[PDB]
């Protein structure tokens, strides 16, 4: 279960990922969402560490108690990286669900001969082997394919 | 592979790790050093639980060095990175990394000490960052820092 809400919240990490494209930043995007359903945080890309995950992490530590931060979801287009999965454990962040996996990812710009990424694409569970983690999704496959296409495709 | 310099970095990391856990911190400790041998910046625990010293070096790094000068830094630690430091460290481009303990000590001690487990894995971090060269533990500081986590995770 993806549910049609988290698909709701994907479309719009989505977004953000071409907001960040559009202003001459890397297609990614992520929003913390609230036990309640109210969206807490919403970021994109921006030094090499200003990944929107591991921002929303730092916010989630900044703001919220840790009995908040294990309630509440991050939505995110492409699966966290190590930096960012291990971050969101460390701060005690809820479930994750994400529009593509970083095998996708990874696939795609070894098929674009793209220079590999200098951190593994390990998923999720291997650095936080305790958080629920959901997706990819199906139906935004096509739509990352076009935009990692945009930024990193050769 | 870990040089007798190596180690005067090594224990001065443990110094720092002494110290955060005198102020109520965790025993971590570590040390930027730049190709010449001069040290740049040095940090240790302050648990925000991301708080780590060798991820205050990799902003750092960014923040204060060139592509060029990060890729022939040493980062030196008490103890192996976690997976976000490791992560952070190749980001940023930086260079070597030693560390006098492995994560693999400590989560076999953690074990140990009936201790709970962190909710990160103890990946080594050449899983994580496979083109970090790498070096250690260092045999001469196992019992220290054996002690100075059980002081911390066990007692
Ligand atoms: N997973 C990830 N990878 C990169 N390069 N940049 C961001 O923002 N996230
Ligand atoms: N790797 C690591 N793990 C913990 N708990 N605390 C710090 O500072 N570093
Ligand atoms: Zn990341
Ligand atoms: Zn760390």
């Amino acid at each position: 279960a993806i549910s049609d809400a988290d698909l709701k919240y994907l479309r719009r990490c989505v977004d953000l990922a071409r907001e960040a494209l559009d202003d001459g930043d890397e297609p990614f995007g992520s929003v913390l969402v609230d036990h309640t359903g109210t969206t807490l945080f919403e970021d994109r890309n921006r030094d090499a560490t200003a990944h929107p995950e591991f921002a929303i992490a730092r916010w989630a530590a900044r703001h919220l108690t840790p009995d908040r931060r294990a309630r509440a979801t991050v939505y995110t287009s492409g699966e966290h990286c190590p930096m960012c999965a291990a971050a969101h454990a460390w701060v005690g962040l809820g479930r994750i669900v994400y529009a593509t996996s970083s095998a996708q990812l990874g696939g795609w710009l070894t098929e674009w001969g793209a220079q590999a990424p200098p951190v593994a694409t390990l998923p999720i569970n291997t650095v936080a082997p305790g958080v629920v983690v959901d997706g990819p999704a199906e139906e935004l496959a096509e739509t990352m394919h076009n935009l990692y296409r945009a930024k990193f495709g050769r």
